[PDB]
Protein backbone atom coordinates (compact mmCIF):
# COMPACT_ATOMS: atom_id res chain seq x y z
CA UNK A 1 0.00 0.00 0.00
CA UNK A 2 2.89 2.12 -0.11
CA UNK A 3 3.38 2.59 3.47
CA UNK A 4 6.61 4.48 4.93
CA UNK A 5 6.47 2.92 8.29
CA UNK A 6 4.05 -0.10 9.59
CA UNK A 7 3.79 -1.05 13.39
CA UNK A 8 5.08 -4.56 14.55
CA UNK A 9 1.82 -6.39 15.14
CA UNK A 10 -0.07 -9.46 13.42
CA UNK A 11 -3.84 -8.79 13.99
CA UNK A 12 -4.02 -12.74 12.50
CA UNK A 13 -2.15 -14.21 15.60
CA UNK A 14 -3.91 -12.07 17.96
CA UNK A 15 -6.98 -10.31 16.85
CA UNK A 16 -6.87 -6.81 18.95
CA UNK A 17 -10.13 -6.00 19.82
CA UNK A 18 -9.87 -2.20 19.75
CA UNK A 19 -7.36 -0.73 17.66
CA UNK A 20 -6.80 3.69 18.09
CA UNK A 21 -5.68 5.57 15.31
CA UNK A 22 -5.23 8.71 16.73
CA UNK A 23 -4.44 11.80 14.43
CA UNK A 24 -1.63 14.09 15.54
CA UNK A 25 1.14 16.78 14.01
CA UNK A 26 4.89 15.64 13.45
CA UNK A 27 5.50 18.18 16.01
CA UNK A 28 3.20 16.91 18.77
CA UNK A 29 5.77 14.28 20.00
CA UNK A 30 4.28 16.07 23.45
CA UNK A 31 0.82 14.79 22.93
CA UNK A 32 1.54 11.14 21.71
CA UNK A 33 4.15 10.92 24.64
CA UNK A 34 1.09 12.23 27.01
CA UNK A 35 -1.07 9.48 25.23
CA UNK A 36 0.88 6.49 25.26
CA UNK A 37 1.28 6.86 29.28
CA UNK A 38 -2.59 7.11 29.21
CA UNK A 39 -5.34 6.08 27.52
CA UNK A 40 -3.15 4.69 24.99
CA UNK A 41 -0.98 2.04 27.10
CA UNK A 42 -1.89 -0.97 25.42
CA UNK A 43 -3.22 -3.79 28.10
CA UNK A 44 -6.06 -6.21 28.03
CA UNK A 45 -9.41 -4.66 28.88
CA UNK A 46 -11.57 -7.38 30.52
CA UNK A 47 -9.39 -9.40 28.58
CA UNK A 48 -9.61 -7.91 25.24
CA UNK A 49 -6.75 -6.57 23.61
CA UNK A 50 -6.66 -2.87 22.76
CA UNK A 51 -3.55 -1.84 20.15
CA UNK A 52 -2.87 2.09 19.87
CA UNK A 53 -1.08 3.70 16.71
CA UNK A 54 -0.19 6.97 15.58
CA UNK A 55 -1.00 8.18 12.28
CA UNK A 56 1.24 10.86 10.34
CA UNK A 57 2.19 11.97 7.41
CA UNK A 58 5.35 13.32 5.92
CA UNK A 59 6.66 16.63 6.46
CA UNK A 60 9.30 19.24 4.45
CA UNK A 61 11.60 19.86 7.85
CA UNK A 62 14.42 17.22 8.19
CA UNK A 63 14.73 17.79 11.62
CA UNK A 64 10.78 17.12 12.30
CA UNK A 65 11.17 13.80 9.62
CA UNK A 66 14.56 12.76 11.90
CA UNK A 67 12.48 13.02 15.09
CA UNK A 68 9.38 11.16 14.00
CA UNK A 69 12.39 8.83 12.45
CA UNK A 70 13.33 8.34 15.84
CA UNK A 71 10.38 7.94 17.80
CA UNK A 72 9.45 5.15 15.28
CA UNK A 73 12.55 3.21 15.67
CA UNK A 74 11.73 3.70 19.72
CA UNK A 75 8.10 3.16 19.74
CA UNK A 76 7.66 1.28 16.88
CA UNK A 77 3.66 2.57 16.65
CA UNK A 78 3.67 4.57 13.76
CA UNK A 79 1.50 4.45 10.45
CA UNK A 80 2.99 6.46 7.81
CA UNK A 81 2.58 7.37 4.49
CA UNK A 82 4.38 10.04 1.79
CA UNK A 83 1.81 12.70 1.85
CA UNK A 84 2.16 16.41 3.34
CA UNK A 85 1.02 16.62 6.58
CA UNK A 86 -1.33 19.42 6.90
CA UNK A 87 -4.31 20.41 8.52
CA UNK A 88 -5.50 20.40 4.71
CA UNK A 89 -4.24 16.73 4.18
CA UNK A 90 -6.07 14.87 7.43
CA UNK A 91 -8.65 13.21 4.83
CA UNK A 92 -5.74 11.28 3.47
CA UNK A 93 -4.33 10.86 6.89
CA UNK A 94 -7.92 9.50 7.46
CA UNK A 95 -7.81 7.27 4.55
CA UNK A 96 -4.63 6.05 5.46
CA UNK A 97 -5.24 5.08 9.35
CA UNK A 98 -8.54 3.25 7.00
CA UNK A 99 -6.59 1.61 4.17
CA UNK A 100 -4.17 0.04 7.36
CA UNK A 101 -6.98 -1.93 8.65
CA UNK A 102 -8.26 -3.29 5.57
CA UNK A 103 -4.55 -4.17 4.49
CA UNK A 104 -3.24 -5.56 7.71
CA UNK A 105 -5.78 -5.51 10.41
CA UNK A 106 -9.04 -6.56 9.30
CA UNK A 107 -9.55 -9.05 12.21
CA UNK A 108 -9.97 -5.86 14.41
CA UNK A 109 -13.68 -6.02 16.23
CA UNK A 110 -13.94 -2.37 16.28
CA UNK A 111 -11.74 0.95 15.35
CA UNK A 112 -11.21 4.21 16.82
CA UNK A 113 -10.04 6.84 15.15
CA UNK A 114 -9.55 9.84 17.46
CA UNK A 115 -7.81 13.02 17.97
CA UNK A 116 -4.53 14.21 20.22
CA UNK A 117 -5.93 16.25 22.44
CA UNK A 118 -8.65 13.92 23.89
CA UNK A 119 -9.65 11.82 27.11
CA UNK A 120 -10.69 8.37 25.75
CA UNK A 121 -12.24 5.92 28.71
CA UNK A 122 -11.56 2.33 26.78
CA UNK A 123 -12.79 0.54 29.87
CA UNK A 124 -16.09 1.97 29.46
CA UNK A 125 -16.21 2.06 25.79
CA UNK A 126 -15.21 -1.65 25.65
CA UNK A 127 -18.01 -2.34 28.00
CA UNK A 128 -20.53 -0.37 26.14
CA UNK A 129 -19.73 -2.17 22.57
CA UNK A 130 -19.99 -5.63 24.17
CA UNK A 131 -23.24 -4.51 25.57
CA UNK A 132 -24.58 -3.27 21.84
CA UNK A 133 -23.99 -6.60 19.93
CA UNK A 134 -23.53 -4.66 16.96
CA UNK A 135 -20.24 -6.58 15.53
CA UNK A 136 -20.52 -5.39 11.40
CA UNK A 137 -21.57 -2.52 9.94
CA UNK A 138 -21.61 -0.70 13.35
CA UNK A 139 -20.49 3.33 13.29
CA UNK A 140 -21.25 5.45 16.24
CA UNK A 141 -19.64 8.55 17.79
CA UNK A 142 -21.39 11.97 18.21
CA UNK A 143 -23.59 12.23 15.74
CA UNK A 144 -23.91 15.07 13.68
CA UNK A 145 -27.02 14.67 11.11
CA UNK A 146 -28.16 17.80 9.57
CA UNK A 147 -24.74 19.70 8.71
CA UNK A 148 -24.37 22.78 6.65
CA UNK A 149 -21.07 23.60 5.81
CA UNK A 150 -19.48 26.82 6.87
CA UNK A 151 -19.02 29.15 4.01
CA UNK A 152 -17.55 32.20 6.41
CA UNK A 153 -14.29 32.13 3.98
CA UNK A 154 -11.77 32.75 7.03
CA UNK A 155 -13.14 30.03 9.24
CA UNK A 156 -10.93 27.35 9.99
CA UNK A 157 -14.28 24.75 8.22
CA UNK A 158 -14.89 26.99 5.76
CA UNK A 159 -15.39 25.22 2.35
CA UNK A 160 -15.84 26.70 -0.89
CA UNK A 161 -19.07 25.64 -3.33
CA UNK A 162 -16.64 24.51 -5.88
CA UNK A 163 -15.16 22.61 -3.20
CA UNK A 164 -18.20 21.42 -2.02
CA UNK A 165 -21.65 22.49 -3.42
CA UNK A 166 -24.56 21.15 -1.41
CA UNK A 167 -27.01 22.68 1.10
CA UNK A 168 -25.91 19.92 3.63
CA UNK A 169 -23.52 17.63 5.14
CA UNK A 170 -24.33 14.11 4.54
CA UNK A 171 -24.83 12.32 8.19
CA UNK A 172 -21.77 12.03 10.05
CA UNK A 173 -19.88 11.58 13.09
CA UNK A 174 -17.32 14.47 15.06
CA UNK A 175 -13.83 13.29 14.17
CA UNK A 176 -13.06 14.24 17.76
CA UNK A 177 -13.53 10.61 18.37
CA UNK A 178 -15.47 7.84 16.18
CA UNK A 179 -15.89 4.01 16.52
CA UNK A 180 -16.59 1.09 13.98
CA UNK A 181 -16.77 -2.32 13.13
CA UNK A 182 -13.62 -3.36 11.57
CA UNK A 183 -14.98 -4.94 8.26
CA UNK A 184 -16.31 -1.21 7.90
CA UNK A 185 -12.41 0.31 7.23
CA UNK A 186 -12.76 -2.53 4.16
CA UNK A 187 -16.28 -0.90 2.63
CA UNK A 188 -15.11 2.78 3.17
CA UNK A 189 -11.64 1.88 1.64
CA UNK A 190 -13.47 -0.16 -1.49
CA UNK A 191 -15.95 2.85 -2.23
CA UNK A 192 -13.61 6.12 -1.14
CA UNK A 193 -12.14 6.35 -4.85
CA UNK A 194 -15.75 6.82 -6.24
CA UNK A 195 -17.22 9.55 -3.43
CA UNK A 196 -17.03 13.06 -4.09
CA UNK A 197 -13.21 14.26 -2.51
CA UNK A 198 -13.58 16.44 0.90
CA UNK A 199 -10.60 17.81 2.62
CA UNK A 200 -12.82 17.47 6.07
CA UNK A 201 -12.45 13.58 6.88
CA UNK A 202 -14.90 13.51 9.52
CA UNK A 203 -17.33 14.33 6.69
CA UNK A 204 -15.43 12.26 4.06
CA UNK A 205 -15.89 9.36 6.13
CA UNK A 206 -19.96 10.23 5.94
CA UNK A 207 -19.84 10.59 2.55
CA UNK A 208 -18.69 6.77 2.10
CA UNK A 209 -20.48 5.36 4.92
CA UNK A 210 -24.08 7.04 2.94
CA UNK A 211 -22.80 5.47 -0.36
CA UNK A 212 -22.47 1.94 1.26
CA UNK A 213 -26.15 2.62 3.50
CA UNK A 214 -24.60 2.31 6.79
CA UNK A 215 -26.31 4.22 8.95
CA UNK A 216 -24.98 5.85 12.27
CA UNK A 217 -26.24 5.33 15.62
CA UNK A 218 -26.12 6.57 19.23
CA UNK A 219 -23.37 4.04 21.49
CA UNK A 220 -25.93 4.20 24.32
CA UNK A 221 -28.94 5.45 25.58
CA UNK A 222 -26.97 8.23 27.10
CA UNK A 223 -24.05 11.08 25.41
CA UNK A 224 -21.05 9.39 25.65
CA UNK A 225 -19.11 11.59 23.31
CA UNK A 226 -18.33 15.20 23.89
CA UNK A 227 -16.45 17.21 21.28
CA UNK A 228 -17.27 20.41 23.03
CA UNK A 229 -15.18 19.58 26.26
CA UNK A 230 -16.20 18.98 29.74
CA UNK A 231 -16.29 19.60 33.36
CA UNK A 232 -14.27 17.40 34.61
CA UNK A 233 -15.12 14.78 37.76
CA UNK A 234 -14.07 11.62 38.40
CA UNK A 235 -17.45 10.19 38.35
CA UNK A 236 -18.23 11.85 34.91
CA UNK A 237 -15.21 10.65 33.53
CA UNK A 238 -15.73 7.40 34.53
CA UNK A 239 -19.01 7.38 32.42
CA UNK A 240 -18.07 8.95 28.85
CA UNK A 241 -15.98 7.38 25.73
CA UNK A 242 -14.30 11.10 24.56
CA UNK A 243 -13.98 13.99 26.00
CA UNK A 244 -12.31 16.51 23.30
CA UNK A 245 -10.12 19.97 24.79
CA UNK A 246 -7.65 18.20 27.20
CA UNK A 247 -4.09 19.34 26.01
CA UNK A 248 -1.18 17.10 27.54
CA UNK A 249 -0.88 18.34 30.77
CA UNK A 250 -4.56 18.14 31.29
CA UNK A 251 -4.61 14.69 29.89
CA UNK A 252 -1.99 12.95 32.77
CA UNK A 253 -3.39 14.90 35.82
CA UNK A 254 -7.21 13.23 35.09
CA UNK A 255 -5.07 10.39 34.56
CA UNK A 256 -3.60 10.88 38.12
CA UNK A 257 -7.07 11.93 39.20
CA UNK A 258 -8.85 8.91 38.09
CA UNK A 259 -6.03 6.64 39.80
CA UNK A 260 -5.88 8.05 42.87
CA UNK A 261 -9.52 7.60 43.34
CA UNK A 262 -10.00 3.97 41.75
CA UNK A 263 -12.14 1.68 44.36
CA UNK A 264 -13.86 4.75 45.37
CA UNK A 265 -17.68 4.46 44.72
CA UNK A 266 -19.64 6.91 42.81
CA UNK A 267 -23.57 6.90 43.07
O1 LIG B 1 -10.42 17.42 8.62
C1 LIG B 1 -11.70 17.71 9.22
C2 LIG B 1 -11.71 18.02 10.75
O2 LIG B 1 -13.11 18.26 11.02
C3 LIG B 1 -13.53 18.44 12.36
O3 LIG B 1 -14.94 18.26 12.49
C4 LIG B 1 -15.65 19.41 12.13
C5 LIG B 1 -16.74 19.65 13.14
O4 LIG B 1 -17.36 18.35 13.34
C6 LIG B 1 -17.73 20.68 12.58
O5 LIG B 1 -17.97 21.61 13.64
C7 LIG B 1 -18.70 22.70 13.11
C8 LIG B 1 -19.67 23.12 14.18
O6 LIG B 1 -20.90 22.38 14.01
C9 LIG B 1 -21.92 22.78 14.91
O7 LIG B 1 -23.07 22.00 14.69
C10 LIG B 1 -21.52 22.59 16.40
O8 LIG B 1 -21.41 21.21 16.75
C11 LIG B 1 -20.16 23.27 16.68
O9 LIG B 1 -19.68 23.00 17.99
C12 LIG B 1 -19.11 22.88 15.62
O10 LIG B 1 -17.91 23.63 15.82
O11 LIG B 1 -17.21 21.38 11.48
C13 LIG B 1 -16.80 20.63 10.32
C14 LIG B 1 -17.95 20.67 9.33
O12 LIG B 1 -18.25 22.09 9.10
C15 LIG B 1 -16.27 19.25 10.74
O13 LIG B 1 -15.26 18.84 9.84
C16 LIG B 1 -12.92 17.39 13.32
O14 LIG B 1 -13.21 17.66 14.71
C17 LIG B 1 -11.41 17.24 13.16
O15 LIG B 1 -10.89 16.21 14.00
C18 LIG B 1 -11.11 16.90 11.67
O16 LIG B 1 -11.68 15.64 11.39
C1 LIG C 1 -1.39 16.75 0.37
O1 LIG C 1 -0.28 15.92 0.16
C2 LIG C 1 0.14 15.83 -1.21
C3 LIG C 1 1.26 14.82 -1.25
O2 LIG C 1 2.33 15.22 -0.40
C4 LIG C 1 0.56 17.21 -1.71
O3 LIG C 1 0.89 17.15 -3.10
C5 LIG C 1 2.28 17.49 -3.31
O4 LIG C 1 2.56 18.83 -2.90
C6 LIG C 1 3.94 19.19 -3.05
C7 LIG C 1 4.12 20.56 -2.43
O5 LIG C 1 4.44 20.45 -1.05
C8 LIG C 1 4.32 19.15 -4.53
O6 LIG C 1 5.71 19.44 -4.67
C9 LIG C 1 4.03 17.77 -5.11
O7 LIG C 1 4.22 17.79 -6.52
C10 LIG C 1 2.59 17.34 -4.81
N1 LIG C 1 2.38 15.96 -5.24
C11 LIG C 1 1.19 15.35 -5.21
C12 LIG C 1 1.18 13.93 -5.67
O8 LIG C 1 0.18 15.92 -4.82
C13 LIG C 1 -0.56 18.21 -1.48
O9 LIG C 1 -0.09 19.53 -1.76
C14 LIG C 1 -1.05 18.17 -0.03
N2 LIG C 1 -2.21 19.03 0.12
C15 LIG C 1 -2.14 20.28 0.60
C16 LIG C 1 -3.44 21.02 0.69
O10 LIG C 1 -1.08 20.79 0.94
C1 LIG D 1 -26.97 -8.07 23.83
O1 LIG D 1 -27.28 -9.43 24.04
C2 LIG D 1 -27.47 -9.76 25.42
C3 LIG D 1 -27.60 -11.26 25.50
O2 LIG D 1 -28.32 -11.69 26.65
C4 LIG D 1 -29.20 -12.79 26.27
O3 LIG D 1 -29.17 -13.07 24.83
C5 LIG D 1 -29.84 -12.13 23.93
C6 LIG D 1 -29.69 -12.67 22.51
C7 LIG D 1 -31.27 -11.84 24.37
O4 LIG D 1 -32.06 -13.01 24.19
C8 LIG D 1 -31.27 -11.36 25.86
O5 LIG D 1 -32.61 -11.06 26.27
C9 LIG D 1 -30.63 -12.43 26.77
O6 LIG D 1 -30.64 -12.01 28.15
C10 LIG D 1 -28.66 -8.98 25.99
O7 LIG D 1 -28.77 -9.23 27.39
C11 LIG D 1 -28.48 -7.48 25.75
O8 LIG D 1 -29.67 -6.79 26.10
C12 LIG D 1 -28.14 -7.20 24.29
N1 LIG D 1 -27.80 -5.80 24.10
C13 LIG D 1 -28.68 -4.79 24.12
C14 LIG D 1 -28.11 -3.42 23.91
O9 LIG D 1 -29.88 -4.98 24.29
MN1 LIG E 1 -8.92 18.93 18.48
Amino acid sequence: GNFLKLPDTDCRQTPPFLVLLVTSSHKQLAERMAIRQTWGKERMVKGKQLKTFFLLGTTSSAAETKEVDQESQRHGDIIQKDFLDVYYNLTLKTMMGIEWVHRFCPQAAFVMKTDSDMFINVDYLTELLLKKNRTTRFFTGFLKLNEFPIRQPFSKWFVSKSEYPWDRYPPFCSGTGYVFSGDVASQVYNVSKSVPYIKLEDVFVGLCLERLNIRLEELHSQPTFFPGGLRFSVCLFRRIVACHFIKPRTLLDYWQALENSRGEDCP
